[PDB]
This record gives structure tokens, C-alpha cells and sequence, in this order.
């Protein structure tokens, strides 16, 4: 027969088809605060104290028990049984958080909320509708550009979407402090460094941060002459403006976060090289930062790759942009001279690389 | 610490954020006719060979390779490596389908194109925008109804939704005819049967189907007067009128496909209750089978849970319906004075009841 493979093919295309019912179900437990309310409590919470905490009306109770039936079953809560009160009432179900659901507690540095909220806003999810047309048409443009007529920029600084701008703002804020815990999770990584120079620091906002862990590392926020400007630091900070295609200036460390993505294989090949040189001094014991996706398909979690492969499909939908895979990193960081690399997960599925001359 | 938990958790989280991608990249596949594409062509296709079947524009080359890289991980193609063309041009990779895809080939008794496309319609996700308000408001209606001002049901009866209720109907009618396949998937279900009662059976059109697979079967559809009226059939085949909460024409078994999930329990219970009296005289050789969603939480395939309770919350949000747990079932079945009963998956997700007296 071979033909009854049409149930395991079914399974597989419908649970596919259906996937998006997860997300938007985790977007709902977000936009509804069940994380800060089961918080706030204190302790598991029922349904009804869970509703009544929400406010809801008696007639969207069930759905708040259908949503949470299935973001339980997700992993974003946890089921415990509690006696009723004065007893008529029996049993009850009570919500408890869990780590990815303590993600969503607002007022924290771990707070992936605004993320949540902007991922899975209708800007960055009705576009959808557009794919075929966007597909057949001769224009190059996102699949945003396709189907609004504007790009995605250009559509946030509008007026009526100030609030939608806002919110990819906080979503970015949100990205930023994210490299906080990043830093206090890899500490390893800048210990034996006496100096760090942060290429593309811009206004040493990052520098900052490193300082806020680092206090002793001598960092140098590297960047254009124009933004850099006349700038001053401290001891352990100072600004210097040039042109990182030119040269980098030396330092124990090159800092390269959120940089290469931004620049073709040619560009990226030149500020490697001169990040390989701005580290000679120090000899074999110098490094290279990268912090940056790597997308490894041949990873055995398969579902972090599928993640890394969905975001760099929203890169690609929204802004045309695009990841890099481990092997084309190994590429440019063999290309660029240097010796070994080793890749750290960061972040739930971006990367911290470090290099070796 | 105990907050390194932080990455397994983000992990966890993001994952769930970004998983509506991939039903975004199915859904262009088949709207790409990407299936039909390679299964027209006969063997593995490459990247060019597939932009030029589809007829796309040079800019959208890449676009189609990223969504079949994201695809090809997901397991609905496979890739395979074939040697250039004239010398110049070395090895190009080739895409080859796989069981889920070929559910997506035109023009089969498998395709589920149709469904997929009205799944993931815009009428079908655009709502959600809306899911916050819909649950803080206080009036009870579906979140297609919250956020579009009209039930599901009128929006697609309009004349600007005429194209919108075909694509509709041809998900349903798809679905019918999906049940063929059931019965030939399941003919131990039906063997022993010398007559079967289709309850609800309308105008026959599922007895039909049964009588392509099992002709000696003698079938007899039973509805409501004015939906059987005078109708007749022939040997094998009758129609009988009456009402189903008072009683049902006896046979060896009774099949009841998706009749009890439109009824509350108590309702159910009574039609079980019919359909177990239907029976009788066939003692224990009589069955009852049941066709109809069952989601069980116990299982150890938790993606199949998950895709069940997606399709659930899927009928909560556009019709305010409802898919009954594996449990619920034993209860409605034993209540009904049913001795045993046995699940039997069908259709990817959907269940096949068998109960005995
Ligand atoms: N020739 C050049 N030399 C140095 N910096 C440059 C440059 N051309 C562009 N840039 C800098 O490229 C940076 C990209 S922003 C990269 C992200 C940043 N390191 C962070 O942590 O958020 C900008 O700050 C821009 O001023
Ligand atoms: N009292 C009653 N007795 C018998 N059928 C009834 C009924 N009230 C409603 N129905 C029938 O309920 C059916 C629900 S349709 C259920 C699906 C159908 N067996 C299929 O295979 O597609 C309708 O055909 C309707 O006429
Ligand atoms: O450096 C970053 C950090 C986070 C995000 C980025 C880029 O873009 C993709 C994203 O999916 C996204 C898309 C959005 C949004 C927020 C938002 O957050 C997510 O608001 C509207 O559209
Ligand atoms: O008995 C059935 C068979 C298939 C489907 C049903 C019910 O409803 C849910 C669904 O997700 C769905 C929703 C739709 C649609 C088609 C469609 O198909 C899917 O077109 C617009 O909205």
C-alpha cells in the first residue's frame, strides 16, 4: 500500500497548518497580564480568582479555561490541585508560572513582554495575505512593502502609528538590556581582558552596560567621526572616531555586537581583518567578539534552528535583511585569519562568537 | 543562581512567538503550487529550475530559496545534491517532496490544499488583532464576531465574500471526501456489518461513500422528516425520517459522524442512549461508532495534543464550539450504558469511536 502513510502525512501538514494558534494564544496570555496577576497573588491561582482578577465577564471565563487548558499543556503554566473554599467546592485547579511564563512578569529586567507584544502585532503579521502577490510580482520590496505600499520605517513614524512606533521602541529597549543578563551569563568571556574596544559603540550606551558588569575594563567606543563627535570619557572610557574599514584601534578585545549583520560578505571580510590586527599586539592571547545570529542546521535541536530560521524568515518578510548560518561565519572568520572559533547561544537563539587569531 | 534559567527559558518562549512563521511558509508553498511543481516535473527540482516553473522574477529567487530552506528543515521537502549542467556550474541542490507535501499535489483524492488555504485565510487570522478586546468586553460572541461586527457564517455569505465562501466550501467538501479514504483506512471497522444507520445522514451523501467501499452493506440514512422526505433508495439502501431523540431505526451498528459534537451533553447522552437501544436485538455484537474530535491529555504525543487543542481554540474563536477530551467521551459512553469503546485516529487528528454495549 505505502498509501497509509496519509495519517502520519496528515499529522505532520495539520499540526504545521495549526501552529500559529499557539502563538497567538501566547500573545493573549500576554496582552491579558496572567503572568503578573498569578505574580502578584502570590500563589496558584484558580480559575475564577484568575478571572476575577482580569475582570472578566462570566461568559469569557470558559475561554480564559480554554486558552490556559492550552497554554498549560505549552509549558507556560503548571496545573496543582487546591480544595475549594468552606467546603462546597471540592477540588480546584490552580495556575502556577513557569520560566517561560516568568518571562512575561512585567517590571523586570527579564521582562520579554514588548518582544511578545511586537512580534505578534498585526504590522508584523497581516502582511501575510499579501505572500502570493509578493511572490509573482516583478518589484523588489518586503513582503511589507508589498502589502502596505510603504516601508516598514516609513509606516512606523506616521502618526497614527506613534503608538505602534512606541512599541517596536520598547520592544528594542527590550532587546538592549537583554545583552545585561547576556554579560552576567558569560562573565568567562571578558575576565582576562584589560581592554575592549566596542566597534560601532555608537554613544557608548553598550560600553556602558559592559561597564556596569566590567567596571575595570578599559573600553573604547569606537564609531564614525560624527557620532562619536568630541565625546570624553573617563579612565576607562574614551571615544575615539574613525573609520573601521581603515583600522580599529587596539585593544585586548574587539567587540563586534549587532555589526556584520549589516554588511555583505566583502565588508565584513575587511573589519574582521582589521579586528584581527587591532588585536596583534597582544599576540595569540587577543580576541575577536562577534554577537550576531549563526543559524546551525545541522544543530540536534532541530527546534532552535526552526526558530532561528523563522527569525531570519521575519528579516527577510519585513526587512529584506538576512542571518548568517555557523558555516558561513566559519567562512569569514577562517577567510579573515584567525585560528579557531567557538559559538555560545544567547539570548534564546542569537549567538556570541568568539574568535581566535 | 537558579536564573540561568533564563536561556532554556527564552528558548522556550521565542519559539512559541515565532512558530506562526511556519505555517506562514506552508501556506506560500501551496499557494506557490510548489508541490505540483515538483510532482509535474517527476523528479528533484533545483532552486532555478523551480523559479522558472513558477515563473518568478530573478529578485524573488532568493525569497523562494529561503522559504525552501525553512520548508525543508520542517520536513516537507527533501534535499538532494545533482551535478550542474555542462560542466560550468558544479553541483546544485535539488528539492524532492515528502509524504506532507504530497498531500499538497492538486488535482487527489489527498489534497488538503484547500483546507490549508482556508485555515490560514485572512478571515481566519486577521481577527485575532482584536483578541484582547474580545476578552475584556462583556458581550458573548466569537472573536470573529468581536472583531469584524458579523458571525463568520454572514460575512461569507456576502456578495464581496463570494469567492471567500467557495475556498469554504471546498475545505468542507475536501473534508468529506477525506472520509473515504477513513473507510478504506478502516474497513475491520465495517466487515462484520450486515446493516449500518447513518444518523444525521442527510441526503445520503456519506452513505454513498460507504456503499463505494462497502456496497452488501445495507445502509439506511435517517434525519429529520423534511430532510429525507419521500426520498428512496434500492436494495441496499433506505430513508427513513423521524427524530433521533426518540428513537433509531435498529441495525448492527449506528454511525453517528460528527452529530454529537453540536450537542451538550445531556442531548448527547439521549442519542447515545437511542443508539445503544438501536442495537439491541444485534446483542453484543452491536456497535456504535463514533466520528468526532477526542483530544487526550495523557497522550505521549504531546504534538498531537497540542494540534488538537489548536483546532479547538480555532472553534472557540470563529464559531464558539467546542472538541470533547478522550474523558468527556468515557463519560457520555458509559453513562449511556456502553460496556467498552475504542479510539481510533483518523484524519491526523480527528478520532473514530468504536462503542460496545
Ligand atoms: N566606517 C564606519 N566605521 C565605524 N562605524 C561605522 C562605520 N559605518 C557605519 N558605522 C557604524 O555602524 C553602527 C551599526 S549599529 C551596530 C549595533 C551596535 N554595536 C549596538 O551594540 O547596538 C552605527 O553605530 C554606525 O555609526
Ligand atoms: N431530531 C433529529 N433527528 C435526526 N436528525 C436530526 C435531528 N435534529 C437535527 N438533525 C440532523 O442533524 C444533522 C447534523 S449534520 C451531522 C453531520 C453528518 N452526519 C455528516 O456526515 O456530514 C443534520 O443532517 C440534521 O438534519
Ligand atoms: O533588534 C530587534 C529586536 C526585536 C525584534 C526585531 C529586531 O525585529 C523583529 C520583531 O519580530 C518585531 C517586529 C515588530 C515590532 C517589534 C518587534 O520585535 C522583534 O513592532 C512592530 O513590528
Ligand atoms: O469541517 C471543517 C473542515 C475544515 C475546516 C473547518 C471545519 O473549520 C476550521 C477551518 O480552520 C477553516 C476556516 C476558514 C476556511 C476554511 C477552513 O477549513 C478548516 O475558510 C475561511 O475560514
Amino acid at each position: 500500500s505505502e498509501e497509509s502513510e496519509l495519517y502520519h502525512a496528515q499529522i505532520h501538514l495539520y499540526k504545521h497548518v495549526y501552529n500559529f494558534v499557539s502563538s497567538m494564544a501566547l500573545k493573549s496570555a500576554m496582552e491579558l497580564g496572567i503572568a503578573d496577576a498569578i505574580h502578584n497573588h502570590g500563589k496558584p491561582m484558580t480559575l475564577s480568582e484568575l478571572a476575577s482578577s482580569l475582570k472578566l465577564h462570566p461568559s469569557k471565563v470558559n475561554i480564559l479555561h480554554r486558552f490556559l487548558r492550552l497554554l498549560t499543556h505549552n509549558g507556560f503554566f503548571a496545573k496543582t490541585i487546591v480544595k475549594g473554599k468552606e467546603g462546597d467546592e471540592e477540588e480546584e485547579i490552580a495556575y502556577s508560572l513557569t520560566p517561560p511564563s516568568k518571562l512575561l512578569i512585567s517590571g523586570k529586567p527579564t521582562c520579554l513582554s514588548s518582544i511578545v507584544k511586537g512580534a505578534l502585532h498585526p504590522s508584523s503579521l497581516d502582511m501575510w495575505s499579501s505572500s502570493k502577490k509578493w511572490f509573482n510580482e516583478d518589484k523588489e520590496q518586503t513582503l511589507f512593502e508589498c502589502a502596505t505600499g510603504e516601508s516598514f520605517w516609513d509606516f512606523l513614524n506616521k502618526d497614527s502609528e506613534s503608538s505602534t512606533l512606541s512599541m517596536f521602541q520598547d520592544a528594542m529597549a527590550s532587546d538592549s538590556r537583554m545583552f545585561k543578563l547576556v554579560l552576567q551569563e558569560n562573565k568567562r568571556v571578558f575576565e582576562g581582558l584589560e581592554s575592549l574596544v566596542d566597534v560601532g559603540g555608537g554613544t557608548g550606551g553598550v560600553t556602558k552596560l559592559i561597564h556596569e558588569i566590567f567596571p575595570h575594563l578599559k573600553c573604547t567606543v569606537f564609531d564614525q567621526p560624527q557620532v562619536v563627535g568630541n565625546l570624553t570619557g573617563n579612565e576607562n572610557l574614551n571615544f575615539v572616531g574613525g573609520d573601521m574599514f581603515k583600522s580599529i584601534p587596539s585593544a585586548d578585545a574587539v567587540l563586534l555586537k549587532w555589526v556584520l549583520h549589516d554588511w555583505n560578505d566583502e565588508q565584513s571580510l575587511k573589519i574582521l581583518k582589521n579586528s584581527k590586527e587591532a588585536i596583534s599586539h597582544k599576540g595569540k592571547d587577543g580576541k575577536v567578539i562577534i554577537i550576531d545570529i549563526s543559524i546551525d542546521e545541522t544543530s540536534d535541536d532541530r527546534g532552535l534552528t526552526e526558530l532561528q530560521l523563522d527569525y531570519d524568515l521575519v528579516m527577510l518578510t519585513m526587512f529584506l535583511g538576512k542571518e548568517r548560518t555557523k558555516q558561513e561565519w566559519e567562512k569569514l572568520i577562517y577567510d579573515a585569519g584567525f585560528s579557531s572559533y567557538k559559538i555560545t547561544p544567547i539570548s534564546g537563539f542569537k549567538s556570541l562568537i568568539e574568535v581566535y587569531p
